[PDB]
C-alpha cells in the first residue's frame, strides 16, 4: 500500500518585500473563486549515480529568490462586502506566507507512475492545498510547493489560487524557479489588464470513480490527424490540437456506446494574451482566458468523417473568440457572472471538458538535476470526463491526462480507430 509521511511544513516569504498593496481582479481570474486550486507538477527520476546532495536545501533556497518577483503568491485575498449585496476580491500583497512542504511517498517509484497503466492515486497526495476552493484564499495561502521523495526521484508539485494565475502564468512561475536554481531573466507584471469600460472595484453576488490514464500521441501520429481531419472537412486551418481534441472526443464518445441523437458538449479554454489592447506573454502573471464550448450530436460525431465534422465545429466556434467578442465578455460579466464549478465524479455525462496546453514548457524545467520525465496536473480540479494536454518528451508530441471511469478508458485502451494514433 503506498503512502505518504510529511517531513516538515514551513512557512516561507518573499524576501526583499516592500509594504503592503493591493492587485485588482479581473473576471478572468474571478471566474475560479469557485474552482479548486490550480496545480501542476513534475516528476524526476533519480539514477544512482546522480548526486542529490543538499537537493531540498537548494530546492527552497531558489525559490526564495523566485518569490522576489512573485509577490502576490504570498499574500492572501482580500473581499470586500458591499451594502448592494454584492462583493469585490482583491490580492492583497501581504507576504503573509506560503507554504513550503517536504515529504516522502513509501511504496511507490518514479518507474512504476511511468508504466502503470492508471495513474497511482496515491501521486494526487504529491500535491497540496487539495479540496480548496480559490475563495478561501482569504484565510488560507495562496501558493504552496510540496517536495515528496520517493525511493528513485523526486516529486515537485505545485499549488497556487486559480484566481491568482491561470495554467500559462503558472507554468512561467515554474520555469523561472528552475532557471534560477540551475544557475536572471525580465520581470513579469501583475497589474492586471482592464479596458477603460470597467472601473476596476468588480461587483458581482457569489453562489463512478475516477481513474486516469495517459494517451501518448506522437509527432508523426498528430500530422496524420490534421491530416485526415482537414481532408475529411475539405479545409486546412483544422489545427493540431484541434484534431487531437475531436480524436479522444470520439474515443470518449464511442466508449459511452450513447444514442446518436445524443446532444455533446466539449468545452475548451481559449488563451486570450494575443487579443489585448497591449499584448502581453506568459510574463502577464494573473488569469486570460476564457471558456467556450463546442456542441455537436453524438452520430455526427461518430459518423465517417466525423473527425472532421468536429474538428471544423471547434474551429469556427473557437474563431468568434475574436478580440471584439472578449472585451463584451469582460464588461457583461459584472452583470451576469460565470463562473467554474466542479461538480461530482458522474457515472456518465454529455459533457467532456479540457484543460492545459501543449504550448506550457513543462519539460524546459531542470533545476540541476535533469529534465523532469513525467509531468502531470493536480488533482483537486480533476473529475469524471475531464481531459487535460500537456506537451510530451518527445519534440512535437502530446500527453493526454484522461479522467473517466475504469471501463471507458478501457474501452478506450481497446478502441482500434483510437488507438491507430496514439499509445499507453
Ligand atoms: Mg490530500
Ligand atoms: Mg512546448
Amino acid at each position: 500500500m503506498s503512502s505518504i509521511q510529511i517531513l516538515s511544513t514551513t512557512t516561507i516569504h518573499a524576501p526583499n518585500h516592500p509594504n503592503d498593496y493591493s492587485i485588482d481582479l479581473t473576471p478572468w481570474d474571478l471566474q475560479y473563486l469557485t474552482f479548486g486550486i490550480n496545480q501542476k507538477g513534475v516528476l524526476y527520476h533519480h539514477p544512482p549515480n546522480l548526486d542529490t546532495t543538499n537537493q531540498i536545501q537548494h530546492l527552497k533556497q531558489s525559490l526564495l529568490s523566485t518569490l522576489e518577483y512573485f509577490h502576490p503568491l504570498t499574500g492572501r485575498l482580500n473581499v470586500t462586502n458591499h451594502e448592494d449585496n454584492t462583493v469585490s476580491y482583491s490580492v492583497n500583497c501581504n507576504n503573509e506566507g506560503a507554504l513550503f512542504i517536504h515529504a516522502e511517498a513509501k511504496d511507490i517509484s518514479v518507474g512504476e507512475i511511468l508504466e502503470s497503466t492508471y495513474l497511482p492515486v496515491i501521486l494526487y497526495s504529491f500535491f497540496p492545498l487539495n479540496g480548496v476552493k480559490n475563495y478561501q484564499g482569504t484565510t488560507k495561502p495562496l501558493f504552496a510547493v510540496q517536495v515528496t521523495e520517493l525511493i528513485d526521484g523526486i516529486f515537485i508539485g505545485c499549488a497556487i489560487n486559480h484566481s491568482v494565475v491561470d495554467g500559462t502564468a503558472f507554468w512561467y512561475f515554474i520555469n523561472t524557479w528552475a532557471k534560477i536554481s540551475k544557475g536572471i531573466s525580465p520581470v513579469p507584471s501583475f497589474k492586471r489588464w482592464f479596458p477603460d469600460s470597467v472601473q476596476p472595484p468588480i461587483r458581482f453576488q457569489f453562489p463512478k470513480p475516477m481513474f486516469e490514464r495517459l494517451f501518448h500521441f506522437s509527432k508523426e501520429n498528430i500530422a496524420k490527424l490534421k491530416s485526415k481531419a482537414n481532408l475529411e472537412a475539405g479545409k486546412t486551418r483544422i489545427s493540431s490540437l484541434q484534431a487531437v481534441f475531436t480524436h479522444i472526443w470520439r474515443a470518449i464518445v464511442r466508449s459511452r456506446s450513447v444514442d446518436p441523437q445524443e446532444e455533446l458538449k466539449f468545452g475548451i479554454d481559449i488563451g486570450v494574451r494575443p487579443r489585448l489592447t497591449p499584448p502581453r506573454k506568459n510574463d502577464y502573471f494573473a488569469n486570460a482566458v476564457v471558456e467556450c464550448a463546442v456542441t455537436m450530436k453524438a452520430g455526427e460525431l461518430l459518423e465517417d468523417g466525423g473527425l472532421g465534422k468536429g474538428a471544423w465545429e471547434m474551429n469556427q466556434k473557437i474563431a468568434l473568440y475574436n478580440d471584439e467578442m472578449v472585451k463584451n465578455l469582460f464588461e457583461n460579466w459584472s452583470t451576469t457572472p460565470s463562473f467554474s464549478f466542479l461538480g461530482s465524479n458522474l457515472a456518465d455525462s454529455n459533457s467532456v471538458m479540457i484543460g492545459s496546453s501543449p504550448w506550457f514548457d513543462v519539460y524546459g524545467n531542470d533545476f540541476g538535476w535533469g529534465k523532469p520525465v513525467g509531468v502531470r496536473n493536480g488533482g483537486t480540479n480533476k473529475r469524471n470526463w475531464k481531459v487535460y494536454v500537456c506537451a510530451g518528451v518527445e519534440e512535437g508530441s502530446m500527453n493526454l491526462e484522461v479522467c473517466l471511469p475504469y471501463e471507458n478508458l478501457e474501452a478506450i485502451g481497446n478502441d482500434s480507430e483510437f488507438m491507430d494514433a496514439a499509445s499507453g
